[PDB]
């Protein structure tokens, strides 16, 4: 194995050559590139990654430096999230309307949230402070015309009623909304936030995309059949970000009934996803040229967001910790592949380097999930989250209410 991960010194130093690696698929900070987008998207053959994938990437970088000190990239990070923010500062970019979904506005919303939680550095005085792009997606996301009475409610997964999907309530739209109010509540200690996350959660929960019996968390169901078409495909993703924002309502609230759902979720998560102590993305894993490049992200925001439910759900810290440990341990096992002797691919479980040709990309969610399951190895040092309490954002009460967004012309 080429990275070394058993004291803190070590974990630093790799995690600094992965964040190095990673930043090598990125071009937008070079002339003539678009800051805060990887090569892509597809639709248009300029590269294997989409819109909301750059949004990831921001966040991943936001944590990079909150868990390990290294401000190496902040400009750059800063650069591109604020390129992507849209004139109406609520990422909603019209340039990107087929990429406009709940979810990858969602995506970008919460780096921005992030951003907050970890004191990222202020963008400057005349341009949208991070607190302020949380609220702007959040109430976008708050608007009437997104809460119709189809299936009771639920957000549908597009914004444009013409993208293909409007008819798909999922739960990755309601699970980063849901995340979104969680945050957004303990940072500003606003109890607005927090009520309109336990209406989606307890949606999320009537409408069966958890289940009642074992909290495996589903991906989605149709309008046209009430979203009784319950598809069963289990992403790491929709189960860990529910946990995220069950862990800052858990916190918020001191709830008992968000303290059981924490653990619910989790002994679910832990079940399904954790296989002999390492993550695996059981829709697609378990055979090769499966995954598409959004999946390969996914144990990224896994390690990332189980580590920080530790700092605000600490009970969950036992639990948690040492399968994350085992996890790192065998992303970077297979982190060797050629040409550089460290090349990563995703097969962790496998213990064996898979060119991520495989899965027809370039490699840099693969890239990306090592990243961040590395840098998550230093949770036990960093920080918690920040509140209004001690953070530096600034956020606007018109938020996502200029008479120019695009809700005013749905
Ligand atoms: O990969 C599972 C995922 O697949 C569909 O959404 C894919 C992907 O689309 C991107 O554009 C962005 O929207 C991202 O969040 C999303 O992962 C969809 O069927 C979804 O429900 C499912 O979880
Ligand atoms: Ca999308
Ligand atoms: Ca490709």
């Amino acid at each position: 194995q080429y990275y070394k991960i058993d004291t803190k010194e070590e974990i630093l130093e790799s995690a600094r050559t992965l964040a190095y690696d990673m930043m090598l698929f990125y071009k937008g900070n070079q002339s003539g590139e678009i800051p805060g987008i990887l090569p892509g998207p597809p639709t248009e053959h300029k590269g294997d990654y989409y819109w909301w994938e750059g949004g990831a990437m921001m966040g991943t970088y936001v944590d990079y430096w909150h868990l390990t000190g290294d401000p190496s990239y902040n400009h750059v990070i800063m650069e591109g999230m604020l390129h992507q923010v849209g004139p109406n500062a609520d990422y909603q970019p019209p340039n990107h309307t087929a990429s406009l979904g709940n979810d990858d506005q969602g995506f970008w919303g919460m780096s921005a949230m992030l951003a907050a939680e970890n004191k990222f550095p202020n963008p400057p005085d005349d341009k949208p402070q991070w607190l302020a792009l949380a609220q702007a997606v959040w109430t976008t996301q708050a608007s009437p015309e997104r809460h119709d009475g189809t299936c009771n409610g639920g957000l549908r997964w597009q914004i444009p009623p013409t993208n293909a999907g409007y008819n798909y309530k999922n739960t990755i739209a309601n699970a980063c909304f849901f995340d979104l109010g969680a945050r957004l509540a303990r940072y500003t200690k606003n109890n607005t936030y927090a009520e309109w996350a336990e209406k989606i959660f307890d949606w999320l929960y009537a409408v069966g995309y958890i289940d009642h019996e074992t909290w495996a968390v589903y991906d989605g169901g149709h309008v046209e059949h009430n979203c009784t078409d319950i598809n069963r495909a289990q992403f790491s993703y929709n189960a860990a970000l529910l946990l995220h924002g069950a862990a800052f309502m858990w916190n918020y609230t001191e709830d008992q009934k968000w303290k059981d759902r924490v653990d619910n979720l989790l002994t679910g998560i832990l079940r399904d996803f954790f296989k002999d102590g390492v993550v695996f993305e059981i829709p697609c894993e378990g055979r090769q040229g499966a995954c598409t490049a959004d999946m390969l992200t996914f144990k990224g925001y896994v390690h990332r967001w189980m580590a920080v439910v530790t700092q605000i759900a600490p009970h969950t810290k036992d639990r948690i910790l040492p399968v994350l440990r085992t996890s790192a341990e065998a992303a970077v096992k297979q982190c060797v592949g050629p040409p550089t002797g460290r090349r990563c691919g995703f097969y962790w479980k496998s213990g064996k380097f898979v060119d991520p040709s495989v899965d027809h990309t370039s490699g840099a969610g693969e890239a990306m999930s090592v990243l961040a399951a590395v840098s998550s190895l230093l949770i036990e040092y960093a920080e918690p989250p920040a509140t209004n309490e001690t953070g530096i954002s600034r956020g606007d009460p018109n938020a996502g209410m200029r008479s120019r967004g695009a809700a005013q012309h749905f």
